[PDB]
């Protein structure tokens, strides 16, 4: 069983989570609670850039998401068939990435700032992100993104629907196809059983959530 | 067939680690300088950009946009990405940390003035005791000539870039660090680098002041 190091949050942990749960592989989690918590692995040599995520599978303790999603990709057959198809599911999953990040760091962002950035989310998902999404779903009418089967960017895509309807329900609205997508994968036996109440998913990070996060990364 | 080709403005921005790795695999490429924001609007109405942004690089009949989209393409054509699945995990590990010291050192210039001096003394802090370090320590490891499978890698190649930046920066950062330096030395020596870290390559020179102003009018920012 892979097991990962992480504080007890969706942050930069939940896609390896979902990603996991998706190809039906059973995992075990070690929460870090405190500051203390950390520099013991940093001090035992657990973390090369002495920094979480980290995952022990396979022999390796593999730190960096990008390093982590990639290999748990190719070992569970996620990540297409070739090298022009991993190209595609690249170019797809960095752009949800580059949303993902805009909010993900929404709440540790400047107070006075907040109005702006989450307003900005917004307008970049209605007319950057979702048009893309969906010319990729209509230029083809198949059921998957890519290569007509399920891949890891059917995955990343899905998870960050769900937060983007946490921020607005209206935003998918427009978008009929992508709607489509989050049904159909919501319904796949693995996801809908992560989605389920009681499994590892992580709610949205609240104050105290925050708060125990300044404490434990010192920032 | 086709060359590749690279759209982008005259600058390393995002664009330049490509150079470097196509250059390194001594693969030849056309160049598209976009230079001004009617330029770049061009190319979205033209539909060449997934996300209205670039790098884009057109190869094998794709429009790929996003840099580790484009990287992660040429390394496994060329056969830079190491053997198997667990070379590739090492490969990315360590080439994910250069990115992030990487986006530091880029990111510097559109700083506050207030903050500009913080921010370039804790670049310093980690490098001299959380990045050197780490590549120093897998150099160690193994005493071998490059970072993963004792054979030529992406990583090797993206660690040397990253260390001419860290160097323009402050030269004595890298000196208590010998392994580092002897990889430096070694990497720059072979034919393909050699021939893209001398005059007259598609090698870009440092941003500066009004190339930062063309960025600007060119992105809007
Ligand atoms: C609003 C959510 C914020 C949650 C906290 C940030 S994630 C914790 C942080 N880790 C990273 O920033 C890892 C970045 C790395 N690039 C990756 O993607 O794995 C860390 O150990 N930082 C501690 C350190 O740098 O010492
Ligand atoms: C200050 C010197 C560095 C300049 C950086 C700007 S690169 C241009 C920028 N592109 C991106 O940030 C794409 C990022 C993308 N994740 C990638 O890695 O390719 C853009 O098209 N911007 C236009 C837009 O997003 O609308």
């Amino acid at each position: 069983k892979p097991k990962l190091h992480y504080f007890n949050a969706r942050g930069r942990m939940e896609s390896t989570r979902a990603l996991l749960a998706a190809a039906g592989v059973e995992f075990e989690e070690k929460f870090i609670k405190s500051a203390e918590d950390l520099d013991k692995l940093r001090n035992d040599g657990y973390l090369m850039f002495q920094q979480v995520p980290m995952v022990e599978i396979d022999g390796m303790k593999l730190v960096q998401t990008r390093a982590i999603l990639n290999y748990i990709a190719s070992k569970y057959n996620l990540y297409g068939k070739d090298i022009k198809e991993r190209a595609l599911i690249d170019m797809y999953i960095e752009g949800i990435a580059d949303l993902g990040e805009m909010i993900l760091l929404l709440p540790v962002c400047p107070p006075e700032e907040k109005d702006a950035k989450l307003a900005l989310i917004k307008e970049k998902i209605k007319n950057r992100y979702f048009p893309a999404f969906e010319k990729v779903l209509k230029s083809h009418g198949q059921d998957y993104l890519v290569g007509n089967k399920l891949s890891r960017a059917d995955i990343h895509l899905v998870e960050l629907l769900y937060y983007v309807e946490e921020l607005d329900s209206s935003l998918i609205s427009s978008f009929p196809l992508l709607k489509a997508l989050k049904t159909r994968i919501s319904n796949l036996p693995t996801v809908k059983k992560f989605l389920q109440p009681g499994s590892p998913r992580k709610p949205p990070m609240d104050e105290k959530s925050l708060e125990e996060a300044r404490k434990i990364f010192r920032f």
